[PDB]
């Protein structure tokens, strides 16, 4: 996979703009519970043995293959072009919904006040690959009995193994491993990127916890990501084709009741790409 | 257009100065005007639906600034800002006559909580994005804030909640578009520059710094900044610093005014 | 003025020195009567009844000392290129045991000094410009004491100066005499200085700082030019408020330190 | 002495290894206790004078030795070639596992509400050398009784004094070292790196105190860290082996009884070294 | 005058030491006291005047004088670096103090948080000192510690709650400076460099960082390091970490040990 020259000429460069919308359980917005889009549903502990979430509170990567202008006419030829990622302006969409402190069923922080705002656990990544994305699975309680499906979602490590996960899926089990290859089917809980991967592609993430932290995100469309390694190389779109990935949620919504879910925003890429000859 | 090169001479640059008063449903000094820079107490009703008042919308203050006439042609180019929030010092006032109390005996508790801070110099309108919290929340008609009904010319559905690509305006009119509503559309823009933040949280400190020295350079990688359409200027931005806690335990948003200087250049264009 | 030279020479540097102790409300420490509040507030409250009267001790005020500079004479201007300042007395605040300190929790430590902080310094070549804007307009701030947005208009405040008007203007030159919670460093003026400054809200937010004597600030302009001292006169100008006491009762009083400066100047022409 | 990097073909190697956290129960084996794997157990102030804390609540530093390539025929000779490590990958696995506030027995925030996330203490550090990491003892409470290393307790200050502490090992005790030479035996809580050694190793640590304190983690593929010092000159691997060590606390699981136990991830490392004469 | 770096074989020197905190309990060696070393006694507002405070609730500053090889227009040595590291942080991950005060019923201890305070410096004389109190009327102990009173040689008034020029001291004694009542002067200490920090509160997360890649430069503007008159070296700190919180609701601050690698060059001086 030997990498050669940036290509010279006019049309060597183009920008791949996209949105992803969140897939926080209630994934989507064209059903008769859909009020409930880019929500979970109430988060609660079972209060005995053993937790068997639901897929509403199952936040989930979201991930699209963008195809790419095809570069080749003869594809036997050992010398070809292919897209490579080399920066990216990406964005939090509706980050100022969260200044709404008066939803109906809101709690109040007191007798008579304002809404809690929208705030607690956070978590935020993107990745841009050539490639699907690697994964890795680990669990905070390995006997938690994920939803076994017919329609291919959610993917948990039980799913990947065929078998039941034990104590080692607490920490790092190199067969805990899968591709993020579908949109909201790969829950967070379960999946993180794999460090012992991901050659092909670039992530950044974090996480913050704690139930009332502050939600605390920028926005501007002047930040740009450089997608270059140390050797000036981006991701290679093999196949044509780009990956973009993400997760953003940005806290609970407390409700009146003292019922909590989570909740995500969408996020923009603008991702410009060059033409390289490729061995 | 096709950017060509700078101009040179004596009249080259220019700078614009202006400030910006918040509008945070209380929206005018010259009337009600007692509670000017605030909303109304913000309190979840309890029951469905959610019917906001006007009063109770912080939305985004816009100037449209007309430049020096100029005339292949010359425009305006913006190339840098020097912005800063006034009043900051006012939020040390813990003894407003009605705050409620840390404890007993003690001083107000001080504005703190939800903060939202953006700016925005462009050579058109900001490009905005429509998404809320909730579709069900039932805006006050435009006669009058716009929302994503105006817009679309019909009601929200679920698909409010995330990016609806239909969900788009433009930040035409001061004091109109509800920052609960709307936020800057990143897949447009091209000729705006926006820079902003979010703190949740209901007293979460207030944090804000200022200082004459602090510069934004507004040129893009390509080293060009805005390009100022029709000789006009677009200055945006929204101050919401936290809310103003009431004995009777009801809260209300409060904001800060905006400074702006911006140096422009006179730019060939084609 | 336009700007010329950087002159040169054997004495074209000089170095200027001084500290400004803090004025919270208890202004003085000589008062035999009253000195014990020195540094502070006296104890905030809200009235619970309209209007707000406030009183002198419950406004801290800006510092503020004119440094009279040596006379030089197109002629010769001190130009201010550098100062290190620091918050002097951070130390102090380590004490959890003054006498009626608020505790914790039953029978541990006080409530350390922490809250609503506002920390800003300004250098320049003429008094610092200041715009008015306060949180409430119907707050009747004592009679000149302060000045306040109703001295300088020679009127009532009405409410848009709970927003920016351009009229509520004043010259920071005179020592805790500009209520703080009145005034702010007016950004369309003060061409002539640089300030420096923040804030950060809450009850009992930690109060963090740092003090290095290893820090200096650049004082020149985007065109290499720093304040140009008109008259032979240098501005020094800050508030140091660094948080609530704390007391048993539950009252709470601002408490702020003194701020140390060493500004380097040299001579410039000037036309 | 330090001569010149080896120019040449293979003069530059990569090594991959991940570990698993050591917080108490440090097997996921065990036929009974293993559900427990990367936690503690309960942690208790015994309310009685002295502390004798379990194994269980005593999580250690995680440590592997790497066998290198051999580089020299002939070891006789006064000058050889030792691998050095320049630069280093490292990412805390299974950050996104942290999103989960359902545990089955975690205590709630408040009355329906979701589980307290898991929050508070942290601890992270990570270290690469050429020879055991250098350690130094200091505890909290020097009465303190930790099991008996020949009961098959951890190693402590007792065990490297061979008598019992004093309140000097409060303080820095000059004679409370150790290295760091044993996977999960060596408590957090005793030892610290040694800033008087170490000369051949880099460590990079932080600490984080409070009870619900936001557990705040970054994870990106794209972030190196410089192993070279001040001269360009990074940790030489002694007997050909390289050294890494790590601990990752991210806080406590609250259980609904009130218990509390804190909680480990594994980390991942990748190591760029390269060959270097050496006199 | 300062003038050229020496040149030649045995020109730099690396000085290396350890200072163990001065809490208030400042010996290991007690007869049956030292189990508090590394802390204060109980931190408690007497709710009666005057502040009486005891020595093992006053932390002071550490310092020690290292004897640096002698040299003699002469020669000086010259502090152009140092590495310092806070030792034993890992110590505070313990929760399960025996008479730790619980988070909640059932619950782990509360870790050592709140207070902390962070200062070192590195100089060729003693640091200088100035004197500022929280409450001037402030009984501290006769000598011993070394206050305001002890240097005036007549009573604190209102003035010392500020900057008081005539309360200034050097930190030539280990252990006998309250932290409390002394902070650097910065109107003086032109042959130190010193760097330091306050965090307060009752239960603020304590956050640190120990590395061994991290280094401190010591030399100023003009590219000139501490110089060590005497042949001696200053070396001055303080750590407090935050308090321990035991089950009766008492408190006490805690401090930990700071390590020092400080590179010194000779230096010709007039
Ligand atoms: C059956 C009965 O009533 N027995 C009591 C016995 O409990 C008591 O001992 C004291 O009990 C209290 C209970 O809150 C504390 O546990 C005392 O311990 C501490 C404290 O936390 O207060 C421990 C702390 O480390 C000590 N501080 C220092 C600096 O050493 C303090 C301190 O010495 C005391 O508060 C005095 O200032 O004590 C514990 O001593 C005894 C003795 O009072 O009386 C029996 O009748
Ligand atoms: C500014 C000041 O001196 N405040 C003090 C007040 C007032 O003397 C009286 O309340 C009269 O208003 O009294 C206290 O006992 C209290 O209530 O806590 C102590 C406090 O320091
Ligand atoms: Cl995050
Ligand atoms: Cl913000
Ligand atoms: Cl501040
Ligand atoms: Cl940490
Ligand atoms: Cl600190």
């Amino acid at each position: 996979v030997e990498v050669l020259s940036v290509v010279t000429g006019e049309d060597s460069i183009t920008q791949i703009e996209l949105y992803l919308n969140p897939r926080m359980g209630v994934n989507s917005p064209d059903l008769p519970t859909s009020n409930w889009y880019t929500y979970t549903y109430d988060l609660q502990p079972k209060g005995s043995s053993p937790d068997q979430p639901i897929k509403e509170n199952l936040p989930a990567y979201s991930v699209a293959r963008v195809s790419l202008p095809m570069l080749n006419e003869d594809i036997t030829c050992d010398t070809l072009q292919m897209w490579e990622a080399i920066s990216v302006k990406t964005e939090v969409v509706g980050i100022s919904s969260l200044i709404n402190v008066h939803y109906w069923d809101m709690k109040r922080v007191h007798d008579y006040g304002a809404g809690i705002p929208v705030s607690g656990v956070n978590y935020h990544m993107f990745a841009i690959g050539g490639e699907p994305l690697d994964l890795q699975g680990l669990v905070l309680d390995y006997q938690t009995q994920y939803p076994k499906t017919t329609n291919g979602g959610p993917i948990t490590i039980e799913t990947v193994l065929g078998r039941k996960m034990t104590p080692k899926n607490q920490g790092l089990d190199p067969q805990a491993k899968a591709k993020l290859d579908k949109d909201g089917n790969y829950p967070i809980e379960v999946w993180c990127p794999d460090p012992s991967k991901n050659e092909n592609s670039r992530y950044y993430g974090s996480i913050q916890t704690g139930s009332q932290t502050p939600t605390v995100l920028q926005f501007s469309n002047t930040l740009t990501t450089v997608l270059l390694d140390e050797n000036g190389v981006g991701p290679l779109c093999k196949g044509d084709g780009l990956f973009i990935s993400c997760a953003d949620i940005v806290g609970f919504l407390f409700k009146t009741s003292g019922k909590m879910a989570l909740h995500g925003l969408p996020r923009y890429f603008n991702v410009t790409l060059r033409k390289r000859w490729v061995k």
